[PDB]
């Protein structure tokens, strides 16, 4: 529920990820990640949000399929993770990698890891 | 099963990966500063810019070559959420008709839907 104190303190670091899915995968990779976010908000996330592309441009120059190099059969997949800090975002990722919940059920990835592109940024706008 | 949160729940996100001139970030954060009242005042839940603090090089793709983006640039991660795709159609179309520091063609953008939200 909406919540100011929070909403205006609780996130300052994010961890964007760019994905592209096999489009027949769509329910594989839902439940994967819905098998995730619970571990992840164990270990500090936030909040986890994975979209579907909807409306996603065409460009000659660059565009969201180009950043993931996405093949005739996928779907670009924007997501995001959000955290406190870098600090809980490091401890996070660290505990996740030595998980064997993920380790399991995670190895078993409905999409090519090679093309994933992946960040951790600082929030500088939230409003 | 209760079709009302099935229908409702699920949020809508413009996205949005920008090169910005690492020089620029002020100037950067200034403009969404201003930009982001008017995307709420359309309909908008809230908008999010976020500036590079840990993005790792690849060799077949990340996020510098995603915004094709030069020595003296930052990659921005941005986005901005909405109740639902017609929402957001009726912000940007406001955005296009009505109102009032970085590489406008390398930037990437796309409408998506929620489909985790946890
Ligand atoms: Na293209
Ligand atoms: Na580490």
């Amino acid at each position: 529920t909406e919540n100011l104190y929070f909403q205006s303190n609780a996130m300052k670091y994010v961890d964007g990820f760019v994905v592209a899915v096999p489009a027949d995968k769509k329910d594989a990779y839902r439940e994967m990640a819905a098998k995730a976010a619970p571990l992840f908000k164990e270990f500090g996330a936030l909040r986890i949000v994975e979209c579907w592309a909807s409306d996603v441009p065409d460009g000659k120059v660059t565009d969201f399929r180009m950043a993931v190099k996405a093949e005739e059969n996928e779907e670009v997949v924007f997501s995001w993770i959000e955290y406190p800090s870098k600090e809980v975002r490091d401890a996070a990722n660290q505990k996740m990698m030595s998980d064997p919940r993920m380790k399991e059920f995670g190895e078993s990835m409905p999409f090519d890891g090679k093309r994933m592109i992946y960040g951790g940024f600082e929030s500088i706008i939230d409003e």
